[PDB]
């Protein structure tokens, strides 16, 4: 009976250990939501008007065809960033021909990180500093512009975060999980004590 009561203290304080754990793991996931959620709050930023302007624009300004190829990028319609300018922007008017449609694909196409490849060359072009592309330095060039970049950069911070929740949640699913069978075990071997 004494051995079997050290044996259910021990269980008794791993389990409270865990619980802790647990507790802090959840806090965590509950920053990693409003992670999301801001994010997916700031990714309707894109509306219907400002793709029919894109398509109406044919001739171009600079820096609206570097938001041409992140759009591209992102839905993996190829061609990265080697081929020219001017060939890059007959690739990014055949998408909007329909805005509805576009506007259509953007809230669908979210995906959840959607592909590892792509991420790597958006982040490069984000985590550029020349050719501006922050949102704001965007704007002065074709304002609409200003809002497909504002998304395509609020989707790579989401995409950032969308990674940091999934393992945040796992870490907290397995504590929960363990914390809730050692909490089972504790209470089987105190009433067996």
């Amino acid at each position: 009976q004494t051995i079997a009561n050290a044996e259910e203290e021990k269980t008794n304080v791993a389990a409270a250990e865990a619980e802790k754990i647990s507790k802090e793991a959840t806090e965590a996931l509950a920053e990693a939501l409003p992670a999301l959620r801001s994010a997916e709050a700031a990714v309707d930023c894109l509306k219907k008007p400002h793709v029919t302007e894109m398509k109406n624009l044919g001739s171009p300004p600079a820096g609206v065809i570097v938001t041409a190829r992140v759009v591209l990028i992102l839905f993996n319609q190829g061609i990265t960033l080697n081929d020219p300018d001017e060939k890059v922007w007959k690739k990014a008017v055949t998408f909007m021909n329909n805005p509805q449609a576009f506007i259509d694909k953007v809230k669908s196409f979210d995906g959840e990180n959607i592909e590892p490849n792509i991420i790597e060359q958006s982040n490069k072009i984000i985590q550029d500093p020349s050719k501006k592309f922050n949102e704001k330095d965007m704007a002065g060039q074709s304002y609409a512009a200003s809002k497909l970049c504002a998304w395509a950069v609020n989707i790579v911070t989401f995409n950032k975060i969308f990674k940091q929740v999934k393992p945040l949640q796992d870490a907290q699913k397995q504590a929960n999980e363990i914390l809730e069978e050692k909490k089972k075990e504790l209470a089987i071997v105190k009433q067996r004590v």
